């Protein structure tokens, strides 16, 4: 059994601008789900050897996580904020479609995902 390469974290031909969005979204955003009771299970790539999760990558074919997200914002991988929010998102919805409804990881992630949606609706202006 084997885990897929992570998600780019480096690519020094890739563009990339720091902006106070973005600035928010690791300062306020991410910091805050981080420390969330229900954070655990987001905070490093899906480990489908570990967790015994064999059809995991055969089913979510493009993963993500916050150690990902929390790399790319420390890094500054990204151009916008917009590129950001698409991974929590993605994030968010390869639980909902992995797990089902009922399922405690699939309320964990509806906690983890309502507080980011009242984040996100605070962006600064640019
Ligand atoms: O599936 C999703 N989203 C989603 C799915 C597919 C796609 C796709 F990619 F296809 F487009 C995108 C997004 N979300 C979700 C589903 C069930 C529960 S639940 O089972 O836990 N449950 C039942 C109803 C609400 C909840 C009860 N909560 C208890 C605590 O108080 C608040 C409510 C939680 C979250």
């Amino acid at each position: 059994s084997m885990n897929p390469p992570p998600p780019e974290t480096s690519n020094p031909n890739k563009p990339k601008r720091q902006t106070n969005q973005l600035q928010y979204l690791l300062r306020v955003v991410l910091k805050t789900l981080w420390k969330h009771q229900f954070a655990w299970p987001f905070q490093q790539p899906v480990d489908a050897v570990k967790l015994n999760l064999p059809d995991y990558y055969k089913i979510i074919k493009t993963p993500m996580d916050m150690g990902t997200i929390k790399k790319r914002l420390e890094n500054n991988y990204y151009w916008n904020a917009q590129e950001c929010i698409q991974d929590f998102n993605t994030m968010f919805t390869n639980c909902y479609i992995y797990n089902k409804p009922g399922d405690d990881i699939v309320l964990m992630a509806e906690a983890l995902e309502k507080l980011f949606l009242q984040k996100i609706n605070e962006l600064p202006t640019e």
